[PDB]
Order: C-alpha cells, then structure tokens, then sequence
C-alpha cells in the first residue's frame, strides 16, 4: 500500500520537520521526487502497526532505543553505506543503529537531556536535587516554582532513577541481559522516592506533561525545567534569558540521563529504498541538510563530524555532551519497549498517589522482565484458542504473570485447551 515515486517520510512533532521539509524541497528541485513529511501522533507506536501490514512510511525518524524492535519485527531494511560514507559521521552512533550485526538506520544526533534555568529567577542553578524543595519554598514566596517538568513521559525522571543505581538492562559481556532489570533497586527507589516527596510537599504537579511544563518556563512562571536541544528554539522566541547546565546530582550522584541518538530507517515495505538513501546520504547527512533542521529546531550533537564541530563552541550544546557523558547510551534491544510501558506506569502511579513507590516498581520490574514471556503467550492464544471468551480469559491469566514458572503453568494449560 505504500506508493512508488515518492517519499513519505514521519518524525516527531517535537523535531525540526518544518527544517526537514526545506531537504525535501532541495531534493524535488534536483529530482523531481515529492517528499512529504508527517508528524503523526504517538508515531513510535502507530510504526509497527502499520508498516507489519506492508504499510506506513518510508522512512522513519526516532531515537535508536525502538529500532532494534522494528528490525526484529522485519520491520527496516538493512542500510548500505559504504566506507566513505560511514567515515563521516562518530563511530560510535553507528554501534547505535547496529542490531544483530546489521546496520539498520542512518544516525543523525546525540541527544541528552539537561538542566533548563532562567537567569533572571535563578543566576546560580543548584548543583543538587535535595537542595530543591528550599529554593521552591523560597520562589513560592515571590509567586514563582523552582521546577517543572514533564512527568508523563519516563524518560524526563530516569535520570533522578538512575543517578543513584537503577538501570534498564545489567550489561555483562558485550550484551544485555534481559533478565537482569534494575528498575526496583535500592537506587531506584531512593530516585522516584524524591520525586513522589517533590509531589507530596507540592513542590511539583502529577499533571504536569510536556505542554504544561514548557508553557510556564517560557512565561517565566517557573525557574527551572528539564528538556532536550529541540526544546531551545521555543524558548529563544520566548526572550527569558536562560541557561543549559549539568543535571543535578542526588545522593551526592550525577543524574544519568539515558541518552538517545536520532535515527532514521527505511520502512522494509518500501518500494523507495534507493530514492530513501539517496535522500539521507546525500541530502540530509550534509552541513547543508542538518543546518536547515538544526535552525527549525536544534538537534544536539549531530553525528555528521563536519557540522559538529561547526556548531561544539555553542555553550548549550557543550552541557548536552556533559549530560551524555554522566548518562548512557539506551539500549536498542527488543525489549525496550515493554521497559519504558512498565516505567511510564510506575511513574505516572507513585505520582498519582494510586501506588506507593515500592509497588508501583515492583510491578514495573514485573512487567519489564516477564514481557517476553507474556508476548509468547498472547501471540499462542491469538493462533490456538478459536473460542472468543476462553480466549479472552487466557489473555486476562497471562496480565498475572510474574516470573517463568507462571509462564510454564499457564503455557501447559493453553496447550492443553488447543489440543481437546
Ligand atoms: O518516555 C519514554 C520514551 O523516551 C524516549 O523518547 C524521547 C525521545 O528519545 C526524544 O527524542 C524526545 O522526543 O522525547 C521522547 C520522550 O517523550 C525513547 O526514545 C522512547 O522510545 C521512549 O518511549
């Protein structure tokens, strides 16, 4: 169902895409190939739906972490860029979009959350997170919060999870143990514990989303906020005088944001794979290209050497590579994705007040180390089981699953139901 002649291309509505649609213009003006490019909402979730159909995209733009999933699904063409080629852009943003051996995305840039301030409420940041319920009291007294940020999204409070020991995945001997999940640790707990005590003290709101947080940092409402490079456009226009430093510490700590790199692969569906190339090779991976995303909104560190070292003497970008550097780089595995669902929930749950913080974690290192056991059974019920309601109850026992030996009692039954 995707159409041959064209582009159709999808990136985040927090990206350059009005930048990235000037590209698409050059390149009509050279070939006469129409580029169009969306920003369809939640499009990290609406890829895989559509494009295992044969549908979708012809390229798509996200950070690294959903890519090894979409390639595990047969989702992404293998890339073929040749030595000159990959020799332009950081040998390590390339191991990013590596999966199984195989390239499969081109790498565009380094992207690191950090620490947002405005230099009029606040001339010296504070270095650590404990030192902020006192600031709040305080800028509460001039009609004004200390912080605000989006706490609908996991990857904005990962990096207070993770500064005093929680992680994704245990990294042991070049690989990813997908049975080893830190997210209900000691550091882990201590981590959203002071986010839920931020909540619980009002110093910050349990709605508070992307939309809301930007909102008041660019009215001047709020002196601090914690977001990416593409954020800076906005708050340039805005004319609040602002810094980007280094994330604070806690416990003593730094934050470790988990650091994405901006991607973008080619649908495997397409009919477009050598006009796609053509296009990111030779049309956006440019100083030409980047600059003209970059300008709509700022990338980060971009991975094409030539233009990062243009843009490093820019200050808010130096304190985006100090963020990377105290970070890491995610993950691309296939199991990210059932990662950040559970996280997302934990988090939304302990600041809601429904769960403490030490269910809401245990049920996210739960739902993180059991999901491939889950996805097996669902996908066995869905081919084996033919009637609706017993099907249906089969779903709701694999919802109860906490670790492989439920996984085996409730497999036995599902075999034994398909063969009567
Ligand atoms: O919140 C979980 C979410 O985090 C990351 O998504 C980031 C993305 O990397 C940034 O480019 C920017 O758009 O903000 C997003 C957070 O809202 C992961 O890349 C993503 O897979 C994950 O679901």
């Amino acid at each position: 169902k995707i159409e041959e002649g064209k582009l159709v291309i999808w990136i985040n509505g927090d990206k350059g895409y009005n930048g990235l649609a000037e590209v698409g213009k050059k390149f009509e003006k050279d070939t006469g190939i129409k580029v169009t490019v969306e920003h369809p909402d939640k499009l990290e979730e609406k890829f895989p739906q559509v494009a295992a159909t044969g549908d979708g995209p012809d390229i798509i733009f996200w950070a690294h972490d959903r890519f090894g999933g979409y390639a595990q699904s047969g989702l992404l063409a293998e890339i073929t860029p040749d030595k000159a080629f990959q020799d332009k852009l950081y040998p390590f943003t390339w191991d990013a979009v590596r999966y199984n051996g195989k390239l499969i995305a081109y790498p565009i840039a380094v992207e690191a959350l950090s620490l947002i301030y405005n230099k009029d409420l606040l001339p010296n940041p504070p270095k650590t997170w404990e030192e902020i319920p006192a600031l709040d009291k305080e800028l509460k007294a001039k009609g004004k919060s200390a912080l605000m940020f989006n706490l609908q999204e996991p990857y904005f409070t990962w990096p207070l999870i993770a500064a005093d020991g929680g992680y994704a995945f245990k990294y042991a001997a070049g690989k990813y143990d997908i049975k080893d999940v830190g997210v209900d640790n000691a550091g882990a707990k201590a981590g959203l514990t002071f986010l839920v005590d931020l909540i619980k003290n009002k110093h910050m709101n349990a709605d508070t989303d992307y939309s809301i947080a930007e909102a008041a940092f660019n009215k001047g409402e709020t002196a601090m906020t914690i977001n990416g490079p593409w954020a800076w456009s906005n708050i340039d226009t805005s004319k609040v005088n602002y810094g980007v430093t280094v994330l604070p510490t806690f416990k003593g700590q730094p934050s470790k944001p988990f650091v994405g790199v901006l991607s973008a692969g080619i649908n495997a569906a397409s009919p477009n794979k050598e006009l796609a190339k053509e296009f990111l090779e030779n049309y956006l991976l440019t100083d030409e290209g980047l600059e003209a995303v970059n300008k709509d909104k700022p990338l980060g560190a971009v991975a094409l050497k030539s233009y990062e070292e243009e843009l490093a003497k820019d200050p808010r970008i130096a304190a985006t590579m100090e963020n990377a550097q105290k970070g890491e780089i995610m993950p691309n595995i296939p199991q990210m994705s059932a990662f950040w669902y559970a996280v997302r929930t934990a988090v939304i749950n302990a600041a809601s007040g429904r769960q403490t913080v030490d269910a809401a974690l245990a049920a996210a290192q739960t739902n993180a180390a059991a999901s491939g056991y889950k996805m097996t059974l669902l996908a066995l019920i869905k081919e084996s089981i033919p009637n609706q309601a017993k099907r249906q109850k089969f779903e709701m026992q694999v919802g109860g699953i906490r670790n492989e030996q439920d996984f085996k009692n409730l497999r036995r039954e599902i075999i034994r139901s398909a063969a009567q």
